[PDB]
């Protein structure tokens, strides 16, 4: 839905509106366009419209004098400065023209000295896209920018963060003006600093919709909602041992900017993954056979191994899927049987505050410490459980933060990584000699919710799903979730953004709600960077030692 309206600016407003015949052409990108165009564009799509050949703007490449070049760039010192270059001089083009895309507003500082550049007479396109977001799903969008969390949770950063904090807010616009959306802007009020950042976003739209009225025109487009969250508002759920697909295997296994190697790329490309992606491990492996079997069955007691023999060479190009996500689920499983198994079952207690049986905990040590104490675990899995103590306690003293960093033995270096949660808002030091803080995360707190979990392991509840089910039927407290202006082939939408990251289990929980939770809702989740436990703690690290 989202995925495909950024594949339309592309293939429309770039790709095809730039051919008027046959001749080849030359794309020129930059890092993040290139990522951005890699999301909602198949290689050949573009490449059998004119395209022959992709380059880099930056790393300087051989002079195509003969052919037009596209540049799909980002509007900065550098990319303006190579296209600028590579029309440095004539009868050296670099290229015989060009047409110029950029991803988001232009510099007019940099415009005005490209529009008197020695480029001035080779331009025969020169156009703003506005397309500042990853389409990392079709429900969900990142601004790939994980500064923005230190922007918001150190301090020194405050000022100066302003230029850093207000992109974002252009950025987000960009995402509302791609959907043609103009929603309502809600914030929560508990951190303050929302709403000066709920009101960034705002202005920035409205020179969108004034500069084009049909901006959230009619179908049901003047109901949707851009909530903005920060991240202390659900510190349990970034920090828990996921169980399903996505969210696990991003958390246990090493998978770098996408790409799982023994290699491939965890894409929706994919289509397998697109279903697999949200299932619970214990029946991934089960259901991805399952779905093998059905595959070889459109071709392939006695059993005749003939037709595979046959047939086989001819399918390696996708019986290959199957195979990696059946080394995935593997991987997935040899990391929990290890370790992670224990871990739950601690983690859910202190997430829940409730044991399996639906009963409240107590004798918390009883089981915290015999996982601090063996050495063989991880330094940041005993930090995850002792944030989700402390988080769970509402707060613990200096005495006894410092017996459980001794406990665990964490060099005092990652010990900080804790003590900066509070920064966050969550109540991580007891007393405080200031005012309690409150924790809407905790189930306690949250709207009831049945105690049959099909999964012992799998009890928590991102409390993002239940802000999403509460908006989506309009149950949505404006005493903590207020509009900044007050009140309030088709949406509606509930565009929700996350300054501070998001996790694979929110991510779900989009997916979730709007499979079923229907009356036309759409949810769409986006945040400033995609979240994982130990990278969040890692978040938390760069505040007390950038």
């Amino acid at each position: 839905a989202l995925k495909t309206a950024v594949h339309e600016k592309i293939m429309n407003d770039v790709v095809l509106a730039v051919k008027k015949n046959a001749e080849w052409k030359v794309l020129i990108v930059d890092q993040l366009s290139m990522r951005m165009v890699s999301a909602c564009c198949k290689m050949h799509e573009i490449m059998s419209e004119g395209i022959t050949l992709v380059e880099d703007i930056n790393r300087r490449r051989e002079p195509l004098p003969l052919l037009e070049a596209v540049y799909l760039i980002t509007p900065t010192e550098e990319s303006v400065k190579c296209l600028m270059a590579d029309f440095q001089n004539p009868d050296n083009p670099q290229y015989r023209g060009a047409h110029i895309f950029f991803t988001e507003a232009c510099p007019e500082e940099l415009f005005k000295e490209l529009c008197k550049s020695t480029t001035a007479r080779f331009i025969k396109t020169l156009k703003e896209i506005n397309i500042a977001f990853l389409p990392y799903e079709s429900q969900i969008f990142s601004l790939d920018s994980p500064d923005t969390f230190q922007v918001y949770y150190n301090p020194s950063r405050a000022q100066g963060g302003i230029p850093n904090k207000e992109r974002c807010a252009e950025q987000i616009a960009t995402l509302c003006a791609t959907l043609g959306e103009y929603p309502s802007v809600r914030y929560r009020s508990d951190f303050d600093e929302n709403a000066s950042f709920a009101q960034l976003v705002q202005q920035k739209l409205d020179a969108y919709r004034a500069d084009d009225p049909t901006m959230g025109e009619g179908p049901q487009k003047d109901r949707s909602q851009l909530l903005i969250l920060d991240r202390g508002f659900d510190p349990i759920s970034p920090l828990l041992h996921e169980l399903t697909f996505q969210a696990m295997a991003y958390d246990l296994l090493p998978i770098e900017n996408d790409v799982y190697k023994y290699e491939v790329l965890l894409d929706e490309k994919d289509d397998l993954w697109v279903e697999m992606r949200h299932q619970h491990i214990a029946v991934v492996s089960q259901n991805v056979t399952k779905k093998l079997k059905q595959f070889a069955d459109e071709k392939r007691g006695i059993k005749d191994l003939s037709q595979m023999l046959k047939k086989m060479p001819q399918y390696q190009k996708e019986l290959s899927k199957y195979s990696t996500h059946l080394h995935l689920a593997e991987d997935c499983m040899k990391q929990y049987q290890q370790h992670v198994d224990k871990l739950c079952k601690v983690e859910q207690d202190l997430a829940m505050g409730t044991d399996a049986d639906g009963e409240k905990i107590r004798d918390h040590m009883r089981n915290i410490v015999p996982i601090l104490l063996d050495q063989k675990i991880s330094a940041y899995d005993k930090i995850r459980i002792i944030l989700l103590y402390i988080i769970h306690k509402g707060g613990i003293s200096e005495e006894n933060l410092a017996k459980l960093v001794q406990h665990a033995h964490i060099p005092a270096e990652e010990k900080w990584i804790i003590n900066d949660m509070q920064n966050l808002g969550v109540p991580i030091i007891q007393d405080g000699g200031r005012r309690k803080i409150p924790q809407p995360y905790h189930t306690h707190n949250r709207k009831e919710r049945q105690a049959d979990h099909t999964y012992q392991m799998s009890r928590w509840t991102p409390y993002m799903k239940d802000i999403m089910e509460a908006a989506v039927e309009d149950k949505l407290d404006t005493r903590h979730y207020p509009f900044l202006n007050g009140g309030g082939k088709s949406g509606p939408r509930l565009i929700i953004f996350v300054v501070g990251g998001i996790s694979y289990s929110e991510m779900r929980s989009a997916y979730e709600v709007t499979q079923t939770a229907k009356n036309n809702w759409e949810v769409i989740l986006g945040s400033t960077h995609i979240l994982t436990p130990e990278g969040l703690l890692r978040d938390l690290r760069k505040i007390s030692n950038p």
